[PDB]
């Protein structure tokens, strides 16, 4: 087992892996073997930890384990892409707060129905340092920790309603986020290019 408490991307036992906290409270992410990382947070700031794949792609993502939050947390298969620069969820589970913006559509996907949503944020911390970028939004209409993640049905869908995804240059992570907010995860990952 390896503890991480600082902002680094890094690889674990086959997978990558990324950590990002804003500084806030006490957060934790444990990276144990294979697919496997938890994670523990008291009254955080905001923070994004998983692992996964150096590079995003179509492929199908499978997880099991426990996601826990006591108020605001998502559980999400996360990345970015660049040129254009977009940061992307596909939202299987939350706490209080369900993410929102410009409703755009549904797409089915591994056995749920997953609203679409487009949002912005202006100068903001980003993979490639504080930037403006476009979020894209698949949030299952039911919360769920585990199954498949079929990306492309995600990618193929957003695409259909003018999102336009850059090249997968960053990473692809099944990430614990958390804000203003306590809990634990204990996930692990694995999966496969479609
Ligand atoms: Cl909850
Ligand atoms: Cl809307
Ligand atoms: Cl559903
Ligand atoms: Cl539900
Ligand atoms: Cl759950
Ligand atoms: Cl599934
Ligand atoms: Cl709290």
């Amino acid at each position: 087992a390896t503890v991480i408490t600082t902002n680094q991307t890094g690889t674990n036992n086959g997978f990558y892996y990324s950590f990002w906290t804003d500084g806030g409270g006490s957060v934790s992410m444990t990276l144990n073997s294979g697919g496997n990382y938890s994670t523990s947070w008291t009254n955080c700031g905001n923070f994004v930890a998983g692992k996964g794949w150096s590079n995003g792609g179509r492929r199908n993502v499978q997880y099991s384990g426990s996601f826990y939050p006591s108020g605001n947390g998502y559980l999400a298969l996360y990345g970015w892409t660049s040129n254009p620069l977009v940061e992307y969820y596909i939202v299987d589970n939350w706490g209080n707060y369900r993410p929102t913006g410009t409703y755009k559509g549904t797409v089915t996907s591994d056995g749920g129905t997953y609203d679409v949503y487009q949002t912005t944020r202006y100068n903001a911390p980003s993979v490639e340092g504080t930037k403006t970028f476009n979020q894209y939004w698949s949030v299952r209409q039911s919360k769920r920790t585990g199954g498949t993640i079929t990306t492309g049905n995600h990618f193929d869908a957003w695409a259909r309603y003018g999102m336009q995804l850059g090249s997968f240059s960053y990473y692809m992570i099944l990430a614990t986020e958390g804000y203003q907010s306590s809990g634990s995860s204990n996930l692990t990952v694995s999966g496969k290019l479609a």
